[PDB]
DNA sequence: TTGAGCGTT
DNA sequence: TTGAGCGTT
């Protein structure tokens, strides 16, 4: 279980923005952006260990806290 | 500004443990516990830049979420 | 605040 | 859910 699920994300957070900010924390391989806009995003690292001790965390994005949680 | 307040502690959260986890961030160069017990702590970062990026945040230390703001 | 497309045990 | 101690512009 390696992909997480952010939640509250705003529409001007792109796939790259998103893969910048998330790679902080370990190798990111993908990123998932609903389109058109929900609201929420999915962050595949290639550690599970990263994406779980990302879980349950609220990250500020841009000043917008994100909700992080498995991706299911 | 290089610290944070970390709020919500729980009292089994040692300095090692804190300064263990915070390094995933940054350096961390100190860590205050306030004795007797308070449920909160300092933490110092040799980066400004890495404390900054912390607040706002809530994070999971072992299954607890503490929240991170500036030490004023 | 839980996604696609290909293409079928 | 905002700390010490040393020792004084």
């Amino acid at each position: 279980g390696s992909k997480v699920f952010v939640g509250r994300c705003t529409e001007d957070m792109t796939a790259e923005e998103l893969q910048q900010f998330f790679c902080q924390y370990g190798e990111v391989v993908d990123v998932f952006i609903p389109k058109p806009f929900r609201a929420f995003a999915f962050v595949t690292f290639a550690d599970d260990k990263v994406a779980q001790s990302l879980c349950g965390e609220d990250l500020i994005i841009k000043g917008i806290s994100v909700h992080i949680s498995n991706a299911e």
